[PDB]
């Protein structure tokens, strides 16, 4: 039949993927090779000339990694993908195709912070200006748009408080101005939101979190119309930042994508659960998780994603120290920096990645000397609530 | 004892490794992590500071890719590694962490094309202007000098006839100009080229070729000294280009290197005798080889090489329609555009790669019609001149 | 803490491993090694005189697989476990190690092809004797024991009709005659049943099915007391099967067994459905499923098994000709052998697998001409059913 | 062609390998899969009744391990190959498919030390019955013979002091009285040694060593007769032993063997240096290594061996104390027990594996006190000799 046709599950497991044609082989193959060999001249002209179906080296294009861009695409309901060495370089891979010299994007304050790096600083030293804004209000987005603006550029959920952004309210500004809408749906993954259904001309996604989920490998994807993605493949990757990712890393991420339905599910299950835990305690000032009522965006969360997600950001009373403390109790949850994997993981900025960052600077960019961050993973949510609750009540 | 003291042979096989600390293990383990866990917040803090020892992500950095970057930087005697997606981040990784807008390139118009491709095109869109010049030539390149100059950039062997750059001279007007000197080296290896002995400052390999030698890796190094390459990972690689490699790629590259002293050494012993069988033949108009005397730089092929290479150019009697013929006509080489493979690839660009560009372009480009490209393996020779005597006499 | 004293879905994500000792790496390291190096003539000693715990060589033991053993042991509720490269090496290298020529052993008849092929064919060969028995009939086991009985073997639940053997029964029916009880736990995984705790001495596990889980893996795994797997290590792996599992396949098997929890509910979630479609269904004659409470021994399956599993057999009306048409007609359930994979695979043993055996001789065995095994996947159950109705109609 | 024509360097890049027939994939893509999916119910049963060539589970057969196996087949001259999970299972599943209880085999003595054990302590256990003989004495092999005897095996270059046996001879004498001859070519690599050549019916390898090369797989493999590697396959493996090869060991085993060539060379051609060093030196009493004319079987040697190997072992002046000091003092080669590896590892059997035996039962071995075991590596011979000899002055 046709890929797009079955159940979000049955897309997962299947879309992309099929038999080996020459083995039957269940598994895609691991097509773990630089190049690809041609049976005459003719063959290696027809290909180059993209007259003609086939493969010809691995930076350009791989069955494995094919494969993942497949599914993916499927799963977002756009028509190409176009896997990456990185989420990082999805997202520039992306922007730097977009945009040259004398362009201009507006991007959302709150966003992963090395995309903020290159946004910040990168971006203009190649003529490419940014002006950014607080995206959960469109107004904002609107009044900064120029006519030099190529694209917005927008998280959502946003780090650190899980802030949102209305995609829909988003896209409609940004294509009344001419602009393309480019979405990181790494916190969600296809399975909780599609940007592209809601409009959004990009989407963007770390594999590194929750579509691998396994903690194993550093990856990204573009999904997009097959125009955009042939340029940011014949040109962004081929040419720009030579960004590919290994048919290993490929063949990982389809065998993690597998599961993405059962453990997003999971993961979502789990946080809920967690989130009432932490929005029961009285050494917890606030909780920041789109599935408690209280979220400022909750009805905005409920129309847009499928799931609140598996991401808890909370304040834990004391500041610093009494942050410090807790992490420094946990005995379960593993203290360290990604999200999205099988493991819980948590970090606390303040005291870990932004120690040395003045504290009314980090007050700015919404990180307070108490807040935590917690990527909930597969365990008994009974286990992760006793750890959590043992770290709280020594560190208060 | 150091890493630096022992023989070259030695040092491709043990420097930038040794046995796993917690278990003994002699193979470097493939630590395909995306994440690393902290023992404490201040473990974690110390480590973001650049202040303690460590690892915290794997598009940072990665013990395994760590142990593949140190064995580059011994081996090209250069203080520092940095390990890339391939070949084309690691030009690009390295160029967009030195240039930005306003800033300038003199480069040889003799080199690989995607890199011609970004340098052409892509560069001048973020407002870095290109200079191409003939590098054979090193007056050309003193007189395209700018005060705006950052980089020269040179590859050597070049392709697609082999022609040479004289590092040493080229340096010597770079530096004097107040620019750094940037040498591709995938062609040679640092088996046998080492461009920063020569006063090169940066040297970068697609380990696609020789380094890894197995065709079944794509993959970048950047060496040079510690404060550049910390700035091309924490700024070119971390935000710009994300082309970080995939441990099992480095894993991969780091068995691969093990045995690029014997794989070179027989590489150029094949080539040799293939060469010498090429020029004997009379239906074969030019031969390109390092390792003729009739090369019109032969002299300083011999200073600058340890060995002449394992790439032959040659020129086919009878044209397009010849070279078309022959190549469809080996049995034993592989038609393929990659080289240092253990198998020997064969390429005939005016009808596989550049078919629909014009014929005075490419001749222009140095590529005429009967032009063969061939990266001898480690058959045996005899068997490969038998191939090609085969596909020659038949294809004229 | 301790590994053992967590939840059971917190035990499948941590048990058996932890961050990496010399780096944090989460990712339990590939460790892709053959040999293992020692820092002193006295460490080498001291190791191989197992007077000190690390390592020495990966056939007979590696960190990695070591992880894997760890954790099945917990999730088993066993002392230790022995990794093997597949599940036959896993029943061979157990029956190899307990027994020897003069021995006896009792087997239930209704097992695994391959390993009725060892107990019928190759053990009397060894002058070790094999009594096959109804073991759903536990006097029948009591009946077989001889003076020499060394071992009794069973499935639970067992092809091809998904019958169950009353484990604590056979277990004190062993003990009592002095003979070791052997649970072949494949079919179940350790998330759905666990027989040592109902006073099996020894599990094994084919890998290959759900405790990896994703179809990409062969192996197995032994479970039992740390006396017996020494020997089946430093004996039987070491010197007669020689079956050790690489340590890339360990890895992969702890990657896929993160997931075993979420995989295994949605496993038994899907097949509950499927199963009552079956039983609805007036073109399908019999269905044979734990679930059914017209399951011959649906009392013991729900006291034995937390869930019904995953496998489904039926028989479609109108014999071979219908089975072959049937399986002929799916078009999203994959005609294939194996079981326990994210994708639903289906087969039809009398057409595919026993065409040529005796009519006479299947039926026997159990396997009526219209008899179809299915393995549900991960798919949405909607669309598994609507295929199955879809190729069901048509067949018949 | 065909792969059996070419030169053997040609032979060990090509033999048993070829494009991916779907995508032209130079490296063998690497089918890391458990099971194969039918096209139909008669292609099953095709497949199942060996009618139809094709995969169906890779317990039984896989496309990444079948090119291992034919390549391997092409180097031995020997009609097909069949991976195993380690050596010590390639030796086991040829013996214990050869022979039943009741069966008798002649053995050498001076064989692979776990070899010894399963022929010692587990054949017997089955009713199969082992004659050790010194097989350096063709005689002793002839006097052992029984109306019972199945199978001679023997081993050459031998462990500990590299005697050897001769082949052809013993061949003959094993024919004539009705059993077949087995070699372990382990040490040599058929790039060295082609006992089928030379009479033997069946070649068994560790691939761990030589034949990989980089010291990162365990494997083994065994040539021979179709008829006889067809049983091997079909009840040996299937059923016995369980001891497949995963497709990612044979990969990397394939990816190691393209160079066998040129390691061999550099492996013998620093051995030759260091062995004739260790032969001048006052403080070595002996000097086990076939390439000194000193070596008792020498004539032997240069006739049956192509090269005379990578493996030396020395008798250092001063017994157990010296070995010891002398192990404790290296600081480049490395303290391990395996060999075939790209860096250089030593061992002192009396001090580091056999410590706690009997000294008069070591010597009753050929294992002095002062035996050291080296395997040489590819490092410059030079930095080796060096090292050595520092040691050696050291420890003396
Ligand atoms: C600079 C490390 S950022 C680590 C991870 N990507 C995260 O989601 O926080
Ligand atoms: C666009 C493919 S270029 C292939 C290979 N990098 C070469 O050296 O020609
Ligand atoms: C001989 C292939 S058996 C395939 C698979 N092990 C099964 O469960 O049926
Ligand atoms: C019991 C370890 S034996 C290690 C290696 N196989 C050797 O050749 O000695």
């Amino acid at each position: 039949s046709d890929c797009r046709t079955y159940g979000f599950n049955t897309q997962i497991v299947h879309a992309g993927q099929q038999p080996d044609p020459s083995t039957g082989a269940l598994s895609t193959p691991i097509f773990q090779t630089s190049t690809f060999v041609f049976d005459s001249a003719e063959q290696g002209a027809a290909r180059f000339a993209l007259e003609e179906s086939g493969y010809i080296y691995t930076r350009l294009g791989n069955p494995t990694t094919d494969a993942l861009e497949k599914k993916l695409a499927v799963l977002e309901r756009g028509e190409a993908g176009l896997a990456t060495a990185s989420g990082i370089s999805a997202i520039t891979t992306t922007l730097l195709t977009l945009c040259q010299q004398g362009d201009h994007i507006v991007s959302a304050s709150a966003i992963y912070g090395c995309t903020h790096a290159f946004l910040s600083h990168s971006m203009p030293k190649f003529g490419i200006n940014v002006s950014f804004v607080d995206a959960a209000k469109p107004e904002e987005i609107r009044a900064a748009m120029r006519p030099e603006t190529k694209v917005v550029y927008i998280e959502t959920p946003a780090n650190p408080t899980l802030s949102l952004v209305d995609i829909e309210t988003v896209a409609g500004i940004a294509h009344q101005q001419g602009a393309l809408l480019v979405v990181d749906n790494t916190f969600m993954s296809p399975y909780c939101q599609q940007p592209l259904q809601l409009g959004a001309d990009i989407v963007v996604h770390s594999v590194t979190k929750y579509i691998n989920g396994h903690g194993d490998v550093i990856g990204g994807i573009i999904v997009g119309k097959q125009e955009f993605i042939d340029q940011a493949r014949f040109v962004g990757l081929k040419d720009i930042t030579g960004g590919c990712m290994s048919p290993f890393n490929a063949w990982l991420t389809l065998r993690g994508v597998k599961t993405l339905g059962i453990r997003m599910e999971r993961h979502c299950e789990n946080a809920l659960k967690i989130a009432r835990f932490l929005e029961g305690h009285p050494s917890i000032t606030r909780v920041y998780y789109p599935g408690l009522s209280s979220h400022p965006q909750y009805e905005l969360g409920q129309r847009q994603m499928s799931l609140p997600g598996g991401i808890i950001s909370f304040e834990i009373a004391g500041g610093l120290e009494a942050g410090r403390r807790m992490i420094n109790s946990v005995e379960l949850c593993l203290l360290a920096v990604s999200l999205g994997d099988t493991e819980t993981l948590i970090q606390h900025p303040a005291s870990m990645t932004h120690s040395p960052v003045a504290p009314e600077e980090r007050l700015k960019a919404g990180i307070t000397d108490g807040l935590i961050r917690l990527s909930v993973g597969l365990e008994d949510p009974e286990d992760i609530i006793n750890d959590l609750e043992h770290a709280i009540r020594k560190a208060t």
